[PDB]
């Protein structure tokens, strides 16, 4: 089925993530019509807490960002505590042990599908170059193939 | 279906290959149970012989080198006529037209499902530690996509 389909290869691009990246969670973070957004993938290490099948309604992606990341846009946070974010930001990052994040996209015949998400839990990480490098590819090759595969 | 499937995959493999590298050729070549490879799929650049479709059956694969392909064994040489081989090598490549190549596994249920492959077909290139890294991975998460997907 479509759905297996796509369950399969959100799984492979989370494994392949976290190992890329050797970071604590590694996430699909998928989109419904209202871009609302369901964990329906996860890698997470051991002792962190499990995302998988939660549904966060942050409508920044709706309302702000959803152009941007259908473009292409990357976002590399170091410190989520030294951002900028408001509380109720922190409060969805905060269960989760969040202290540094990389968010790409999964762009899905020209639409915006959802966001591979990368997580070190507890301990603030600067994301380089060629890390962003690697897991921008590990999207893009995931969704160019289930553009491929229907 | 399987098989439909795994010709859509190959087909991002090989194209995202070649854009990747900027070589001559990428193909994937996979094995039967002789250790027979068939190029499944090629992306090839203007000018040189279409590889898609051959049969190569190479004995030194079966002989020598499948659990070290499993393990992770790779193959960069930057001038095959430099190489050592032997007139029996050169005239499978021949019809190719291979100068440089680069061979990595795909690893698909702990078994060596095939190679993926790069030519470049009429300069000597010495393959760099980050294209290794890409290809590599580029077949990894190919060959796991399919471990998953069915
Ligand atoms: C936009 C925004 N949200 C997220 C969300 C996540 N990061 C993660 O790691 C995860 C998985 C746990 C999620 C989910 C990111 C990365 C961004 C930034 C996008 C970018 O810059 O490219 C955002 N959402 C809020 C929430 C806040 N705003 C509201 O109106 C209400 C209500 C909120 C509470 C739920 C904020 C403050 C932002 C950033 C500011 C902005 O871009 O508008
Ligand atoms: C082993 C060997 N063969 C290949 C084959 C290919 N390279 C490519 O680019 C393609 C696609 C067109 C193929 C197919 C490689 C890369 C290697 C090296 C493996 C490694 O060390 O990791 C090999 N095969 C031969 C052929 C020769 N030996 C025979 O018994 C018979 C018969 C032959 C003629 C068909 C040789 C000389 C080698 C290298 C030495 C060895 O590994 O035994
Ligand atoms: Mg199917
Ligand atoms: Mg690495
Ligand atoms: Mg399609
Ligand atoms: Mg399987």
């Amino acid at each position: 089925s479509e759905l297996r389909d796509r369950q399969a290869i959100f799984e492979t691009l989370v494994a392949k993530g976290r190992e890329l990246l050797a970071c604590d969670r590694v996430i699909v973070y998928a989109f419904d019509d209202n871009y609302v957004g369901t964990v329906v993938a996860e890698s997470v290490a051991e002792g962190w807490p499990q995302a998988r099948d939660q549904v966060i309604e942050d409508p920044c992606f709706r309302e702000h960002w959803v152009e941007a990341y259908r473009q292409g846009r990357i976002q590399a946070t170091t410190d989520i505590f030294k951002a900028g974010l408001t509380e109720c930001h922190l409060n969805q990052l905060r269960p989760l042990k969040v202290r540094a994040n990389l968010v790409v996209p999964m762009v899905i015949d020209d639409q915006l599908f959802g966001l591979l998400i990368a997580h070190q839990a507890s301990e603030p990480r600067q994301w380089q170059e060629i890390e962003i490098d690697q897991f921008s590819e590990l999207a893009s090759t995931g969704s160019l193939v289930l553009e491929r595969l229907h």
